[PDB]
């Protein structure tokens, strides 16, 4: 990652293991999907504990945790500087059950009931 362009923040995503990583992401993403992307693969529908933990994810932004899956615009990150981040996660298992489910969140999907 060099240089960092005015629509994209610089993140460090350091795992709790003390494995440090680091890629240059959008500010609309969430730490906590992002740790799993860091991790290894992508994120396919929130990995959690198994008999469910939503609390297991979790961010540090550096001494403070701001919330579980809040945005990197959120935490207030100029872009185009270098963020370090503490990333949480407790229990998870990589890919939950691999479904990938997940809401259409798209615009000519999604069929309600019509009447009129």
């Amino acid at each position: 990652s060099s240089n960092v362009p005015a629509d994209m923040i610089n993140l460090r995503l350091i795992l709790v293991s003390g494995k440090t990583k680091e890629f240059l992401f959008s500010p609309n993403d969430s730490a906590s999907d992002i740790a799993k992307h860091v991790y290894d693969n992508w994120p396919m529908d929130w990995e959690e504990e198994q008999v469910s933990s939503p609390n297991i994810l979790r961010l540090i932004y550096q001494g403070r945790f701001l919330h579980g899956n809040v945005t990197l615009g959120a935490l207030k990150l100029p872009f185009g500087k270098t963020t370090v981040m503490h990333l949480v996660a407790r229990e998870t298992l990589p890919e939950p059950n691999s479904q990938g489910q997940r809401n259409r969140e798209k615009t000519g999907e999604s069929n309600c009931c019509v009447i009129l």
